[PDB]
């Protein structure tokens, strides 16, 4: 990725088709709607900062929220979160755990450097170990693409699922489409690099699914909205929660889509191509069938590996 502006709330460019890569999508100080998100210090547990809207999710409000530590609003929690993510953990590596304020809210920590972010959303499979074989018995690339696709389908029940492959130069071509009946097709159809940028295509390296719930839905700043341990913008690329970016929010809603959700296909390290789903309103995946994904996109990232480097018998 070519070196990023700065975020708009530090005074950036504007981001236009011209300077598309150097949008910083990691850092934009805000989360979307559908849940709440802390950040707390990793050795103190201090919570620094707050998504306003925490309220909504929390019971308790910023007003008397930002002092206290995650040992006194999580105490069961607090000593195995610890334990989960220590001290140079790698970024992806998160701590899961369900539990009910007066119910049912997915919590989901993960570390970055010294900054343990946290995030809240409302919840409550085997379906994948019976469509197992299919994806395993199937004669070449794109047969286990269209398998692929419509086993998501069926999991999620999104719209459009499609298998989007990256070429050596970075174009993308849709191999596979599982959609509801009526729409015209993207099968077959190429893509330029830019709709997906580096800046993107790398934090799609290391951060497997992403998702825009709402695509007409506003972000909710973190407040403050740099990260107090530092003084800098606070990195949400690992943080599902994290606000998208604006631009290619007026992509999905130029193409109809009022939910959008992607899981990475990574080969040896370097991004293969990706499972992206379309939906034609605003959709929370719950957070057991998202698993159920993150899981079917090493699968399938694996099934890839064996079945495309043996094009070659
Ligand atoms: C720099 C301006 C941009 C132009 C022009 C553009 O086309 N995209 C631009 C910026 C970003 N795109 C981001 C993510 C992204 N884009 C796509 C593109 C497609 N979706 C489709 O369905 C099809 C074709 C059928 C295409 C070509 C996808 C799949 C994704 C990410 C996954 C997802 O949302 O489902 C992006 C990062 C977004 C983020 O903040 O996560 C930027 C900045």
């Amino acid at each position: 990725p070519l070196p990023f502006f700065p975020p708009l709330y530090l005074g950036g460019p504007e981001i236009t088709t011209e300077n598309c890569e150097r949008e910083p999508i990691h850092i934009p100080g805000s989360i979307q709607p559908h849940g709440a998100l802390l950040t707390a210090d990793g050795h103190s547990g201090e919570v620094l900062q707050m998504s306003l809207n925490a309220a909504t999710f929390l019971g308790q409000e910023p007003t008397v929220l930002r002092g206290q530590t995650l040992a006194a609003l999580l105490p069961e929690q607090w000593p195995a979160l610890q334990a989960a993510l220590p001290p140079g953990c790698p970024d992806a590596l998160q701590y899961r755990a369900t539990l009910d304020w007066p119910g049912h809210l997915s919590l989901t920590v993960h570390r970055v450097g010294e900054l343990l972010i946290l995030e809240f959303e409302p919840t409550e499979p085997h379906a994948l170990r019976n469509a197992m074989f299919a994806l395993e018995s199937a004669p070449n690339l794109r047969a286990l693409a269209e398998v692929a696709t419509q086993t998501v389908r069926e999991l999620t029940g999104f719209d459009r699922v499609m298998l989007y492959k990256f070429a050596p130069d970075a174009t993308g071509e849709v191999i596979a489409e599982a959609r509801r009946e009526g729409l015209h097709a993207f099968l077959g159809h190429r893509f330029p690099a830019s709709d997906i940028p580096a800046q993107a295509r790398a934090l799609y390296t290391r951060h497997l699914l992403r998702l825009t719930a709402d695509t007409r839905a506003a972000a909710v700043p973190l407040d403050p909205v740099l990260n107090t341990q530092t003084n800098a913008p606070t990195p949400l690329g690992g943080a599902v929660l994290r606000a998208t970016s604006p631009m290619h929010m007026q992509y999905l809603r130029n193409m109809g889509v009022g939910s959008s959700l992607s899981v990475s296909v990574v080969v040896g390290g370097q991004l293969w191509g990706l499972i992206a789903c379309h939906h034609q309103t605003p959709y929370v995946l719950p957070p057991d069938l998202r698993t159920t994904l993150e899981y079917l996109g090493r699968l399938l990232s694996l099934q890839v590996q064996v079945k495309e480097a043996h094009h070659h018998h």
